[PDB]
């Protein structure tokens, strides 16, 4: 059973295989009044591990490459963020000292800079214009559009038919709308409908809180959003 919100103290990371060389990794968090639960996703590379996004958080990231050299035991070598929120950078500073390549593409970077949060070292070029993709090792990097922020990434595992959609694709559970202060309300639908065309084979969906499932949790997320936006 996937780890839930209740099973995990904030401080605690535990790690999900979800595949032959892939892992989720979820850690919990106190934000504005309550607990949320967060993922990311750990690929193997040859002997070494891409990491996506941080455990949000400097004490969780410590955390985070303890269970994963706990657990697994190959070097962290690259890490990519997904955009420029704390759930997404913060503990980027903790991954570079421990000799991780930290990498973002340049509209992360300007964000996170603007913002006041962690700025991951190397920039990932090729993303700018909604429908890019480009190789990353292991990984597929896609910039569907504006969605839950104007930076957001996804990243699919072609060897898996792994979707990490990070925060721009909700968990089923959810039903009302997170964090979209930093939202394209009006083009979130679209940019998922840019997922959906480019990743139709995925069969593992992994949203950035909760529970893992399907394709289905792009219609899922298409409908709170658009509940949302007509609240
Ligand atoms: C999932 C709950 C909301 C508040 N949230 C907390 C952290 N990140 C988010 C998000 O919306 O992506
Ligand atoms: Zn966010
Ligand atoms: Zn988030």
């Amino acid at each position: 059973e996937y780890p839930t919100v209740s099973e995990i103290p904030v401080g605690e990371v535990r790690l999900y295989q979800i595949a032959d060389g892939v892992w989720s990794h979820i850690a919990t968090q106190s934000f504005d009044g309550a607990v949320y639960p967060s993922n990311g996703l750990i690929v193997r590379d040859g002997d070494e591990l891409l990491l996506i996004d941080t455990a949000w958080g400097a004490k969780n990231t410590a955390a985070l490459l303890a269970e994963i050299e706990k657990q697994i035991g190959l070097p962290v070598t690259r890490a990519v963020s997904t955009h420029f929120h704390d759930d997404r950078v913060g503990g980027v500073d903790v991954l570079r000292a421990a000799g991780v390549a930290t990498y973002a593409s340049p509209s992360t970077r300007r964000l996170a800079e603007v913002e006041g949060n962690e700025i991951p070292t190397h920039s990932l070029e090729g993303l700018s214009s909604s429908g890019d993709a480009v190789r990353f090792g292991p990984v597929e990097l896609f910039y569907p559009g504006a969605a839950h922020s104007t930076d957001n990434l996804v990243v699919y595992v072609p060897s898996a038919s792994v979707l990490y959609g990070g925060c721009a694709i909700y968990e089923l559970s959810r039903t009302s709308a997170g964090n979209v202060a930093d939202a394209d309300l009006a083009e979130w639908p679209t940019s998922i409908e840019r997922i959906q065309q480019h990743y139709p084979e995925a069969q593992f969906v992994i949203p950035g809180h909760g529970l893992p499932g399907g394709l289905d949790l792009l219609k899922h997320t298409t409908n709170v959003v658009k509940a949302h936006t007509n609240r």
